[PDB]
Parts: C-alpha cells; structure tokens; sequence
C-alpha cells in the first residue's frame, strides 16, 4: 500500500506546513512558540500546533490517509544534531499519483505563503534551512546611490536572468558574480536587500569564517542552493591575508575552485561585499568569478538632495538644494548614514534641519 | 536459496538505480528531492522514489524475487557516517546465474544513463562517489588555445589510450601525467573539462589540502579510481612550500610515492594545474610523473581573431582582424577572460564591440 518517508532533507518544511494547514482535526499536537512581525513593528508571540509522535489521520480528497511521526530518537551525529525526525504518509491504495499530487500542493502553498516578503536562508551543516521568519521588503526607491548605479546593476542582472539560451549556444557557464566595495556606511548591504526584494529573489547567507566549513562542504553547499536565490559573502577579505585566518578547515584554492572551477553549478548569482579592495587577491576578483565591480562611496550633491526629498516629502526643491549645498560646504566627506542620523534627530522639522547644519563639522 | 548483500561499496548506486527503474509497483517508497538541469538552464526540483526498509517485491523474468533494505542503524563510524545502509536480494532458487545477470543489467543501465554528459566524482572517505548530477559537455571548439596546443595534447592522450601493448612488451608502467601552467584566466580548467568531454571520459576531483587525507588513504584512493576517468589535482603548489601547509596528515614523500612509486596502479591519467611553476619541487614535475608540461598563456593575434569569430558568427573576417589588431595595440597582455567579459557587455552588437576597444587600456 502507498507509503512515503520524507527522510528529513530539503522537503520536511513544506510537508510540515501542509500538515498544519489542511488538517484542523489533528491530535497529538505540539507547541511551537515564535515571534510574529505584525504591521507597525509591534511584534507578538505566536503559537503553531505541529505534529508529535503517534498516529495522526487526515481526510483529504479521495481516500482516508494515515500520517505519522516516527521519532525513535537515536541521534549520535551532526547530520541533524537533534532527533532524526522522520515522517510517514500512508494509505490503502496502490495508485501513487495522488501522493505526488498532495506533495506538489504542499510545495505550491509553501511558495505562496511568502507573497510580498523576503526569505533568508542559512547554512545548517551542509544544507540550507529557513532562518527566522519572512522579513519586510525594503523598497528600492529608499536606497539612494550615485547617479546611475542602481539602474545599471539592476539592468545587468535582469539581462542575465532573461537570456539563458545565449549562454548555452556558446558553451559559457551560466554563472555571474558581483562585487560591491567602498567605505563604511555607504549602502552595500541595504542595496543588496533592496535588489533581492525587487527581483522576487531570496537570500542565502554564507559565513566563510565558520568552524564547520571544509572545502568539500562548501563545494556541496553552493551546488544545492535554492532556486531563484542570491548567495552572499559578507567581508570576504577578512578570511584570507593566500592563508586562512579563521576557525575552520577552509583553504584559498578550495574557495576559488568552488566559485568557478570544474564542478561548479549553473544558474547561480553570488554577491560579495568588502570595505578594503587592496587586500583581495587578483585571482578572486578577475573576470569569470566577478564580472562587475562597483564603488559605493561617499555622498555627493545629488545624493543629499534626493535623501532630503525622501525624508521630508512635501517641500520645495529650493530647500533641499540649500541643505545639500550647506552640508557639502561644511564637511568634505560625509556618508549617507551620518545624514540619516542627523535627520533622525529632527523628525518632521525641515527648517530645523536646514538651520542646524553646523553640528556636522567634526 | 539465492541471497545477495551489496554491503554498500562501489555498487550500491547501480542497484538502487535499477530498483527504481524496473519495479514501478513498489511500496515502502521514499522521497529524494534534488535539482534537475533542463535544457536552457531553467533548473527545477525533482523527486525520485527510492526504497525504505521493510519488504519489497519485484517480478523480473523467471521467478518472483524479494528485495529488501535492512537498515538497523548502528553507525558509530566514519566508514559511512550515516546508517550502514545494507540491501538484500533473495529468491527461491539455487541457480545463481540469474542474479549475476540482473546485476550486470543494472551496470549496463547505469553506464547508459550518462550518454551525452560528463560525470564528476568526489572523495567520500576513501571511496569515490557521484557528486551532484551529470553536467553538460562543454564543446571543445569553444575553448580557443594557442595555435596547435589542443591538437597536440588530444593526440598524445589518444595515442596513449590506443597503444597499451607497447607499454607492456617493454616493462614500462602504464601511467601518464600532464601539467598545465600559466597566469590566471587563460584556459586551464575549461580545457580540462572540454578534453574530458571529448574522450568520453569522466573526472575525479581530489583536494590535497583536506582534513581526512593521510598518505595511505591517498594511496588507496588513486588505486580504486573509476575506469575511464581522469584524475585532477587543482593547485598542487598550495599544498607544499618539502613541508605541508594544509589541514591533514599528508606528507611530500607520500604524494610522490602515490603518484609514481612501487605500489602505483595501471591505466591512470592524472592532470595537475598550477599558476606558479617555480614553487614546485623538481622531484614532482620530472618525467615519469609528469610527461608533458604546457603553458597556457596570455592572448595573441590568432586567439583574439578566433574568439571574435566564435562570439559573433556571420561576420566578414576583416572585422575580426580589425578587432584583434586594435586590442593587441591597446594593451600589452590581455587574458581571454577579460575579452569574454568585454563581449558579454556588447551582446549581438559587433560594431559596438569594434568601436569601444579603448575601454580596455587600464
Ligand atoms: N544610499 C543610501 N541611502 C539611504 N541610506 C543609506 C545609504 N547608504 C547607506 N545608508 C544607510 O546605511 C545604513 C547601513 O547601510 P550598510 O549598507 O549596512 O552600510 P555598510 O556598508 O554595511 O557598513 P558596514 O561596513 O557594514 S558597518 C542604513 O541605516 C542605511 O539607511
Ligand atoms: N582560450 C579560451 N577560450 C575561451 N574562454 C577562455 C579561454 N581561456 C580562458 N577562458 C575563460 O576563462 C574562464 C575560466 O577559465 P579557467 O580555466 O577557470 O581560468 P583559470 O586558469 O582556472 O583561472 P584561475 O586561476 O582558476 S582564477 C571561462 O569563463 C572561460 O570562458
Ligand atoms: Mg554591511
Ligand atoms: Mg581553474
């Protein structure tokens, strides 16, 4: 008779979600307490009732079905670092089309739960797991970069995603990589978040300086990356000097051969972020691994004008021009974050913002 | 009565494949979720239904057969680092020819699944395992090397494979090795992939700087390498200085005696790749271990001409000559990867490619 055993690998989440959502008559429940991010930032705790071992029964269209958890917890391993957490579906039939159907429905509901939000994955051992809960999509119009830099990057990445046949009919690998660099507090990580929210993509964070990251495990992680997901390497310069400086068993050649080597996977987009670009070996930022280097730097006239128009909507452009001129006359280099803080002091008080410029001259 | 116990060693894969393919009436299934690389790069997730413990039955020609998995998971070891994963075939006969027949059929189907693709193996402990899924065979006409370098290597390796009797009638060992060296971004790994795809061979990656690689384990791995497979050592210079610099318990003499020693195996082809050749000890690149050193270097006139003809098919040769002349006049040394990126900017716009050459002068 029909029987299915998920095995707890890159599928467990979706089936748990469906189990909770559809049944509504189940017993042997549990308590999963977590945070929920309501509108207006006022978080509140929330309970999800999820299975616990013993026999659970569900009536979905057609025949009765018996689902179950078989957690005979012998877990001497890091493969889960928790009980093995099997699951079981079964039913008194021998036409296994309906089981395939229910699982695909679970996939559909899972991918539909995140409609206007941004998932963040993370590395658990050598697999990708959800991390926390869906975040709020930071709009892309609220990250003011230099004149004609966000449009360039967005256009290039869109062109990359909507021309896969041009890469195959010439034998090139279907990969790409980007590198944002510049001083501290200038718009790298925020732009990455906004870009991920504009392309309906997700994010997958990867911390090289981590105690459980061998070259083989890294080569396996980037190959099993979720579909339609940006991978991200934050501060890749702090990992190497052509010599490792972190806790772990990762080398330089392993990284260089995992990004672009002989057994690298297709349809992958990697971002890197660094503050200092002189400490990066030229064998890691050459074309093939990193096809677009961009410098997100200190503010200029246009940036300050646009930031002023963002914070105080409903003012004449003359006031914004006055602000930009005064600030850029006062101090030579000023990052957008300092300007953000300065506006954070004067909420809904544009005149006071234009009057108290002299507090920025360090 | 007839009974067989695979023992989970260099055979498990093929029997699992046959179990899935032929039965179609099995129960106690499972869920193996993975990626599938359709045409046009648009990957999609995919499910394979594979066995799970309990009794499975199959009707293959002749007599009924009872197959089974006996996973009584006690796994305190790295020999599998997972449950022991036995398998069992059995049948009410005493003529053990048919079992041999079914296993050979499984081997046939397994070797036939990969028809126009390239397998990549990897090192799991001290055995070779499949890694991911079959890749797409990069054509050899899309890797433009110097004038008469790919033909030379391909001809030498073909002559090696099609004259095994000349090596035995003179007592020489039936081994060979190659070494590609040169600057970064000049065509080493890509050429290795193309060459493996042209000879219907496979690839077996080996990372020396790995935490679980003793000299004995290495001597055992290269002896149990799959049939018709290139072995590959990427960045062999970063492992030694005549002193180890990696995580592991590997030495120099162990490597030198594993490649060519007293207990080295026959019918083996090894590739090495390095950027710096001066840091290699002359006792590792002398003849016997490495019989052909080649320098894949910066571009020249002919390379640029051929690359232009590859990217923009259907243009007059005059335009390609103009491009090559202008680029080689602009900058002294330019690698093929920079040229690839420059063409990646101007898609299907040859005139713009010939006009915007000056953007390469650094
Ligand atoms: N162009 C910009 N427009 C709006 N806010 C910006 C801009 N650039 C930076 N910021 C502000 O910078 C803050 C954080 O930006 P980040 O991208 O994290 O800076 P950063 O480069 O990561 O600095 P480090 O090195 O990580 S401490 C946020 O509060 C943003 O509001
Ligand atoms: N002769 C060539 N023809 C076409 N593409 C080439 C050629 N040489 C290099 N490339 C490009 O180089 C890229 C990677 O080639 P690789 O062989 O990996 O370079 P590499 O020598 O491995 O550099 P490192 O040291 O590993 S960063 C691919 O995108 C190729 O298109
Ligand atoms: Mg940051
Ligand atoms: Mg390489």
């Amino acid at each position: 008779i029909t029987l299915e055993v998920p095995a707890r690998d890159r599928s467990y989440a979706w089936l748990l979600s469906w189990l909770t959502r559809h049944s509504t008559r189940t017993q042997h429940l549990s308590v999963e307490t977590s945070y929920l991010q309501h509108e207006s930032g006022r978080i509140s705790t929330k309970f999800e009732f999820i299975p616990s071992p013993g026999n659970h029964f569900i009536w979905y269209q057609g025949k009765w079905i018996r689902v179950e958890r078989n957690r005979d917890m012998q877990m001497v391993d890091l493969q889960t670092g928790t009980p093995w957490e099997s699951v079981t579906f079964t039913a008194l039939g021998t036409d296994r089309k309906v089981f395939f159907n229910i699982l695909e429905e679970a996939r559909a509901l899972a991918l539909q739960q995140e409609e206007g939000k941004t998932v963040m994955y993370t590395a658990v051992g050598s697999e990708w797991r959800t991390f926390g809960y869906p975040r709020r999509r930071r709009p892309l119009d609220s990250v003011v970069l230099q004149q004609g830099l966000a449009d360039r990057i967005v256009k290039d990445i869109r062109e990359f995603i909507d021309n896969p046949k041009w890469y195959i009919d010439r034998g090139i690998p279907y990969r790409r990589g980007y590198l944002l660099y510049g001083p501290p507090g200038c718009g790298k990580s925020s732009f990455i978040t906004a870009l991920a929210g504009e392309l309906e993509h997700s994010i997958c964070l990867l911390s090289l300086t981590d105690s459980s990251l061998s070259d083989d495990r890294l080569n396996h992680l980037l190959s099993v990356a979720p579909q339609q997901s940006l991978v991200l390497l934050e501060d890749v310069d702090a990992a190497f000097l052509i010599k490792y400086q972190g806790l772990g068993r990762l080398t330089f050649s392993g990284l260089l051969n995992a990004l672009d080597g002989v057994a690298s996977t297709e349809a992958r987009i990697v971002f890197m972020t660094t503050n200092y670009i002189d400490r990066l070996d030229p064998a890691l930022i050459r074309p093939g691994r990193v096809d677009l280097k961009e410098y997100v730097g200190y503010c200029s006239h246009w940036q300050l004008t646009q930031m002023f128009q963002r914070f105080y909507p409903g003012q004449a452009p003359s006031l914004a021009e006055n602000f930009a001129e005064h600030v850029l006359k006062a101090t030579s280099e000023i990052s957008p974050a300092q300007v953000q803080g300065y506006f954070m002091l004067y909420k809904n008080d544009p005149m006071g913002a234009v009057h108290n410029i002299e507090s920025l001259r360090p």
